Formats: structure tokens, C-alpha cells, sequence
């Protein structure tokens, strides 16, 4: 399994600390303006098509890894 920080919504400081389902395979880590998103991913879903759709933000920066927490905010 990976480990990734994970919350239902977008927040500040999301230090929720997860063993992520064997559905999921990577971690997102997503920047829309201040808004912060943290989840259990999929790499099939990490491209600007997928992130944006599904968190329906336009404008973003996102980042997948595959590391336990590599899902920080600092990334």
C-alpha cells in the first residue's frame, strides 16, 4: 500500500495521515490559487485533464509521487 495525506476537501493544513485503498496507486498533492488538495490518487489521473475535471479548478499546480507523505505541501 502507499500512504498518502488525505482529505475529503480542500484544506490549509491537511495532516491526515492515510493508508491509502489498493485502488489507489499515487499521491496528489494540488495547488488552486490557496486552496490546497491532498489525496489518495491514481497516476492514470495525473495530468491537467483529470486533476482539473475532478477538483473542478481551472488554473492549478499538481504534483503525483509514489513515496509514503511524499504528498506535502512544500512539493
Amino acid at each position: 500500500f502507499l500512504q498518502c495525506y488525505n482529505c475529503p476537501n480542500p484544506t490549509a493544513d491537511c495532516k491526515t495521515a492515510v493508508q491509502c485503498s489498493s485502488d489507489f496507486d499515487a499521491c496528489l498533492i494540488t495547488k488552486a490559487g490557496l486552496q490546497v488538495y491532498n489525496k489518495c490518487w491514481k497516476f492514470e489521473h495525473c495530468n491537467f485533464n483529470d486533476v482539473t475535471t475532478r477538483l473542478r479548478e481551472n488554473e492549478l499546480t499538481y504534483y503525483c509521487c509514489k513515496k509514503d507523505l511524499c504528498n506535502f505541501n512544500e512539493q
